[PDB]
């Protein structure tokens, strides 16, 4: 299904830590950022999607409507600055981060009872996968 609305639970971080070094994120930053515990609310209105992913942490908070790019700044994540869009290709939600960075991006999908994430920067994938609660 293309409706991703809900307050999601974690129960699978595979590789964050390689994704973050993709990143160019400091050893002393990933060796306290990986966090196994996360609640992500997604709020979508048709097009229009307000996401919310919190852990102890950080706040990675971004909205965006399907099909508009626009001009993100990834915060506290990386501090960079991409052109940010978001697409169907059918029921899998495409996020392209073009910028500095080979490969940026992440793609996010409903399949069984389960929400899927996968982030992606450079030969690097992290695999996340939430329940519905």
């Amino acid at each position: 299904t293309r409706d991703q609305n809900g307050t999601w639970e974690m129960e699978s971080n595979e590789n964050f830590e390689g994704y973050m070094k993709a990143l160019d994120i400091d050893f002393a930053t990933r060796k306290i950022a990986v966090r196994l515990t996360q609640t992500k609310v997604i709020d979508q209105d048709g097009d229009n999607f307000k996401t919310k992913t919190t852990s102890t942490f950080r706040n990675w908070d971004v909205d965006f409507t399907v099909g508009v790019e626009f001009d993100e700044y990834t915060k506290s994540l990386d501090n960079r600055h991409v052109k940010a869009l978001v697409t169907w290709e059918g029921d899998v939600l495409v996020c392209v981060q073009k910028g500095e960075k080979e490969n940026r991006g992440w793609k996010q999908w409903i399949e069984g009872d389960k929400l899927y994430l996968e982030l992606t920067c450079g030969d690097q994938v992290c695999r996340q996968v939430f329940k519905k609660k």
